[PDB]
């Protein structure tokens, strides 16, 4: 469903841009630490922009700068449920929730869902954590695996479990490539 290309070296992210758009990537999306480097990855073709800040008034500032670009889909991911809830008070598309602890996670699903957050992403490397959060009605599960094999095996699983909108993370165009056509 969602491609998401994040490699902070500006020079190769613009090239798997530009490859995966060629081969009918719908929905791509990008992650950096410079709202710089997502203006340009916007202006080549990407259709999400996801911030990746800790300080929340540097955060603040990246989305409404990305809105007035009329920057479409903005996500927010980090681990303080705070800093989304702040993002989603400003019109943050998408709200990337990253736990490592399933119960810590669940906890700030329902809180963003009941506060009005319309999308809700959940990333992490254990496929038992994004299942639970299917359960719970998480609206993006992010797979975030190291090799190819184990990513592929991940996503039909989910798919059998009843995900329909998945998105794959990775720094390896082969592999979202691969991600794409399954």
């Amino acid at each position: 469903d969602i491609l998401i290309v994040n490699a902070t070296d500006v020079d190769e992210m613009l090239k798997q841009v530009e490859i995966l758009r060629r081969l009918g990537a719908k929905q791509i999306a990008v992650v950096s630490d410079d709202w710089r480097i997502l203006q340009e990855a916007l202006k080549k073709g990407g259709d999400i922009l996801i911030v990746n800040a800790t300080d929340v008034d540097e955060m603040l500032k990246q989305v409404e700068i990305l809105r007035r670009l009329g920057a479409k889909q903005i996500a927010v991911v980090s681990d303080d449920w705070r800093i989304l809830q702040e993002a989603l008070k400003k019109g943050g598309d998408i709200l990337i929730v990253n736990a490592t602890d399933v119960d810590e996670m669940l906890k700030q699903v329902e809180i963003l869902r009941r506060l009005g957050a319309k999308q809700i992403a959940v990333v992490s490397d254990d496929w038992r954590i994004l299942q639970e959060a299917l359960k719970k009605g998480g609206d993006i599960l992010i797979v975030n695996a190291t090799d190819v094999d184990e990513m592929l095996k991940q996503v039909e699983i989910l798919r059998r479990l009843g995900a329909k909108q998945i998105a794959v993370v990775s720094d390896d165009w082969r592999i979202l490539q691969e991600a794409l056509k399954k």
